[PDB]
């Protein structure tokens, strides 16, 4: 199911090439495949009511866990799978754990996925979001990831698809255009935003309430 969709997406992404300012491209679907498959298999069983969609994997330590917004603590201790992104993961998964207690209570209705598996890095070793790639490179990538997302939605059958951040929500709108689904958004957990720092959990919970989602 989800594993097949991910494999096909990996095949489509392998075909793609990227130029400047991208120096290197890391694909966790390839180098972190078994913990990712562990995640998909243990927690991605259909159907879901709500699908959370992140835009990207964090730097290589986050990306290596095979879990979206993955922080090693939550992945190893809560899910039991063998700095901006550290705070983001801690906030998101800490909040999820706070509201649901066990993974089984959360994943019975919810799922968390990344829209784009690729991690793009410059010559300095800094990460570039796909939003910053020029359009000639963005179009094939976005086509591939949109197809993957559509397949994911067809499989999981969610009533609501929620982008984590504005970029993810925009991509969700574009990808799922035509589908009978509600696309909403929650504020991104990153400490880079002052608004998130006021109280991210409260803001997100309220946004979810506005979407009719009982978190």
């Amino acid at each position: 199911g989800l594993a097949a969709i991910s494999d096909a997406l990996a095949a489509d992404l392998a075909g793609l090439s990227f130029s400047s300012p991208v120096a290197h491209v890391y694909n966790p679907l390839l180098y972190a495949r078994e913990p990712h498959v562990a995640y998909l298999s243990r927690f991605g069983s259909p159907p879901k009511e709500v699908l959370f969609v992140g835009m990207n994997p964090g730097p290589w330590p986050m990306a290596q866990t095979g879990v979206p917004f993955g922080e090693v603590a939550v992945v190893t201790e809560w899910l039991g799978i063998n700095r901006r992104s550290e705070v983001s993961g801690r906030r998101l998964w800490g909040f999820i754990r706070e509201r649901f207690g066990t993974p089984e209570r959360f994943f019975a209705r919810f799922f968390v996925a990344n829209y784009c598996p690729l991690l793009f890095l410059t010559a300095e070793g800094g990460n570039i979001t796909p939003d910053k790639l020029r359009r000639g490179e963005q179009e094939p990538l976005f086509a591939a990831c949109d197809l993957a997302l559509r397949r994911t939605v067809v499989l999981l059958r969610p009533r609501v698809v929620i982008g984590v951040g504005a970029f993810a929500e925009a991509r969700c709108h574009e990808a799922l255009e035509g589908f009978d689904v509600e696309v909403g958004r929650i504020i991104h957990p990153s400490p880079a935003s002052p608004a998130a720092n006021r109280d991210w959990a409260g803001t997100a919970l309220r946004q979810l309430a506005e979407l009719g989602v009982d978190f």
